């Protein structure tokens, strides 16, 4: 009888907290945090993403500096905008939505953003810092998952955790983030032999493969904590995770639902990091 | 009957290769790679380190730009030197020996070095790049270990590897480096519960705790590959690793001796990275 990890509610709480802190700032004569979202092209999926980020943002009281550019804009133009965005004291965060037009150097563009404005946590600088136990702006998804564990009073130290994934956006930073929490981390991927074995002993599971029902609830260790990051929209209209909820729910002790688990935490965390970049790096109120 | 991984010889080969490539350069009218070693203070251990690096360096044909500064030099002076070193086209690498005087911001100084000159692989930028499967200048020790596996024709893909350590200098980058090689990585540390269990299944072991005989050869999985990074100089004059060589040698298939295993690879790799920084980043001969 697994306990539900209401990511929807927790994210609501996190959004609420950032709101108060913004009200406090304005009431004291201080500017509000400013996020800049740069959407290039017209990918329908990107539209729903950029809109959901822009909504939470205006909901907490930030200043929105939205830029909807054409799919034609050159790399020199996209970089020029970023240089200008880095030099603006009103802007604390810069979020350049992906995918970006093919032909544009993806890394040259993303890395052009100053790390202190890198609210998504992509820049290799903030990534290295996370690895070297000295975190700055941390990757949204992994950080969101850590917050989840915190809000439910889960002792992470000494836990044997397995991360099925190993990606740049989730798996890899997930491991670094879990070590910083005192977990014995194990990262699996495609070359992994006998995946069932590693999952068998894991006290904390974190799935991120992007394949519906990929991990049978059969494999989950009785008492484990399941964190399903996958969101697979089946052709019959249903939305399921990388794990078989029904079975896994019986074995597990805590589990994230899909949707309403990890998803709403990724956006909450972005908001959170924007606040952090303002309060600590761009306009801090020192003692 | 374990096979010996002669790190002493392999390192000799690596040093030889960098030599040839430097001769080729000079013979074609091109400058040689230049390394700058900055030793501050008078720690006897640091002296033997900086001397061993300066020797290999002159042995391969690099230009030595040594700086032996007093333990009194200020942080503003140490930074001033680095800015100047970054702007010198003759210098491809900058190695600021540690420990540095207490009172000097260790990170502010090390990070002041341009990543393209960071031949040790410390800067969070080169670390992030390693994590994001897009490596630039890689950390010396972990990279040296990968070279060891290569030179002995060891198939790393699909191997179950355990890294006993989790440090900024070895453990953490070791994991990132092993994933890039296709190993299912597991990183242990002090909070790890039942360490014997994880070691029991590991096909590739990598010990870095700094405690003599910490891992009994009893625990090693028959057929495993032992990589002992530890170098503990006992008070009786003897030098041993973190593993019990006698016992472990019987079980294992391949094993690194102490000394003459990993140690000589750390310096070989630094040399290698210096060459790489010259040939690719500072003075490349493009098509």
């Amino acid at each position: 009888a697994a306990k539900i990890i209401d990511g929807k509610t927790i994210a609501q709480q996190v959004r609420s907290e950032v709101a108060q802190k913004v009200q406090a700032r304005i009431a004291a004569g201080l500017r509000a945090p400013g996020l800049a979202v740069v959407l290039v092209g017209s990918n329908p999926a990107s539209q729903i993403y950029v809109a959901s980020k822009r909504k939470a943002c205006e909901e907490v009281g930030f200043v929105s500096r939205s830029y909807d550019l054409p799919e034609t804009t050159s790399e020199a133009e996209l970089l020029e905008l970023i240089d200008t965005l880095n030099a603006d004291n009103t802007i604390d965060g810069i979020l350049v939505q992906l995918p970006l037009p093919a032909g544009i150097d993806n890394v040259k563009v993303l890395e052009r953003i100053h790390p202190d404005k890198d609210v998504d946590g992509f820049h290799p600088y903030n990534v290295g810092r996370l690895c070297q136990r000295a975190p700055r702006l941390r990757p949204c998804t992994p950080r969101g998952i850590v917050t989840l564990l915190e809000r439910y009073n889960i002792d992470t130290f000494g836990l044997n955790a397995v991360v099925i994934g190993a990606s740049n956006i989730v798996g890899r930073p997930m491991s670094m983030e879990l070590l910083l929490a005192g977990c014995t981390t194990t990262v699996t991927h495609r070359f992994t032999k006998n995946l069932r074995h590693h999952v068998e002993n894991a006290d904390l599971l974190i799935v991120a493969v992007g394949k519906p029902g990929f991990i049978p609830g059969d494999w989950i260790k009785e008492g484990a904590i399941v964190i399903d990051v996958g969101i697979n929209r089946l052709e019959n209209g249903k939305v399921v995770g990388d794990v078989v909820f029904e079975d896994a729910a019986k074995r597990a002790s805590y589990i994230t639902p899909v949707p309403g688990g990890v998803g709403p935490m990724t956006v909450a965390t972005l908001i959170e990091n924007t606040l952090q970049a303002c309060v600590e790096y761009h306009d801090p109120q020192d003692e």
